[PDB]
Protein backbone atom coordinates (compact mmCIF):
# COMPACT_ATOMS: atom_id res chain seq x y z
CA UNK A 1 0.00 0.00 0.00
CA UNK A 2 2.82 2.58 0.91
CA UNK A 3 4.73 1.16 -2.23
CA UNK A 4 2.05 1.64 -4.76
CA UNK A 5 1.10 5.41 -3.42
CA UNK A 6 4.89 6.96 -4.12
CA UNK A 7 4.93 4.57 -7.50
CA UNK A 8 1.28 6.26 -8.32
CA UNK A 9 3.09 9.65 -7.94
CA UNK A 10 5.92 9.26 -9.68
CA UNK A 11 4.09 7.50 -12.93
CA UNK A 12 2.01 10.58 -12.99
CA UNK A 13 4.83 13.03 -12.69
CA UNK A 14 6.91 10.80 -15.12
CA UNK A 15 3.84 11.12 -18.08
CA UNK A 16 3.40 14.58 -17.00
CA UNK A 17 6.66 15.35 -18.17
CA UNK A 18 6.64 12.98 -21.32
CA UNK A 19 3.21 15.07 -22.45
CA UNK A 20 4.66 18.06 -21.85
CA UNK A 21 7.61 16.94 -24.50
CA UNK A 22 5.39 15.97 -26.74
CA UNK A 23 3.41 19.60 -26.76
CA UNK A 24 6.68 21.11 -26.93
CA UNK A 25 7.88 19.52 -29.91
CA UNK A 26 5.15 18.49 -31.54
CA UNK A 27 2.08 20.76 -30.57
CA UNK A 28 -0.06 20.35 -33.80
CA UNK A 29 0.37 16.41 -34.05
CA UNK A 30 -1.35 13.67 -32.60
CA UNK A 31 0.12 10.61 -31.09
CA UNK A 32 -0.67 7.14 -32.53
CA UNK A 33 0.84 3.75 -31.87
CA UNK A 34 2.99 1.58 -34.28
CA UNK A 35 -0.18 0.31 -36.10
CA UNK A 36 -2.21 3.33 -36.29
CA UNK A 37 0.93 5.08 -38.17
CA UNK A 38 1.18 2.42 -40.76
CA UNK A 39 -2.83 3.09 -41.51
CA UNK A 40 -2.20 6.75 -41.86
CA UNK A 41 1.38 5.92 -43.88
CA UNK A 42 -0.54 3.54 -46.42
CA UNK A 43 -3.31 6.50 -47.06
CA UNK A 44 -1.04 9.12 -47.41
CA UNK A 45 0.32 6.81 -50.33
CA UNK A 46 -3.25 5.90 -51.93
CA UNK A 47 -3.32 9.83 -52.07
CA UNK A 48 -0.27 9.79 -53.79
CA UNK A 49 -1.09 7.65 -56.27
CA UNK A 50 -4.10 9.47 -57.06
CA UNK A 51 -2.41 12.75 -58.01
CA UNK B 1 -20.99 -23.51 -69.02
CA UNK B 2 -22.86 -22.05 -71.77
CA UNK B 3 -25.02 -19.45 -69.19
CA UNK B 4 -21.73 -18.71 -67.41
CA UNK B 5 -20.04 -17.36 -70.16
CA UNK B 6 -22.95 -14.75 -71.07
CA UNK B 7 -23.28 -13.34 -66.86
CA UNK B 8 -19.28 -12.84 -66.68
CA UNK B 9 -19.72 -10.93 -70.37
CA UNK B 10 -22.67 -9.43 -68.92
CA UNK B 11 -20.89 -8.54 -65.39
CA UNK B 12 -17.71 -7.19 -66.64
CA UNK B 13 -19.43 -4.65 -68.80
CA UNK B 14 -21.64 -3.57 -66.43
CA UNK B 15 -18.52 -3.13 -63.67
CA UNK B 16 -17.06 -1.12 -66.65
CA UNK B 17 -19.97 1.18 -66.52
CA UNK B 18 -19.75 1.69 -63.03
CA UNK B 19 -16.47 2.31 -63.65
CA UNK B 20 -17.02 4.92 -66.02
CA UNK B 21 -19.65 6.53 -64.17
CA UNK B 22 -17.32 7.17 -61.11
CA UNK B 23 -14.71 8.74 -62.98
CA UNK B 24 -17.28 10.86 -64.66
CA UNK B 25 -18.33 11.70 -61.04
CA UNK B 26 -15.19 11.81 -59.03
CA UNK B 27 -11.99 11.66 -60.99
CA UNK B 28 -9.99 13.02 -58.29
CA UNK B 29 -11.54 10.42 -55.79
CA UNK B 30 -10.68 6.76 -54.40
CA UNK B 31 -13.51 4.43 -54.00
CA UNK B 32 -13.74 3.32 -50.32
CA UNK B 33 -16.37 0.67 -48.34
CA UNK B 34 -18.09 1.70 -45.05
CA UNK B 35 -15.29 0.78 -42.92
CA UNK B 36 -12.93 2.44 -44.64
CA UNK B 37 -14.89 5.91 -44.93
CA UNK B 38 -15.39 5.63 -41.37
CA UNK B 39 -11.76 5.69 -40.24
CA UNK B 40 -10.96 8.15 -42.65
CA UNK B 41 -14.56 10.40 -41.07
CA UNK B 42 -12.46 10.14 -37.74
CA UNK B 43 -9.17 11.10 -38.55
CA UNK B 44 -10.83 14.14 -40.28
CA UNK B 45 -12.65 14.84 -36.84
CA UNK B 46 -9.35 14.47 -35.14
CA UNK B 47 -7.95 16.99 -37.51
CA UNK B 48 -10.47 19.37 -36.61
CA UNK B 49 -10.12 18.88 -32.84
CA UNK B 50 -6.53 19.98 -33.48
CA UNK B 51 -6.79 22.76 -35.51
Amino acid sequence: RESVEQQADSFKATRFNLETEWKNNYPRLRELDRNELFEKAKNEILDEVIS
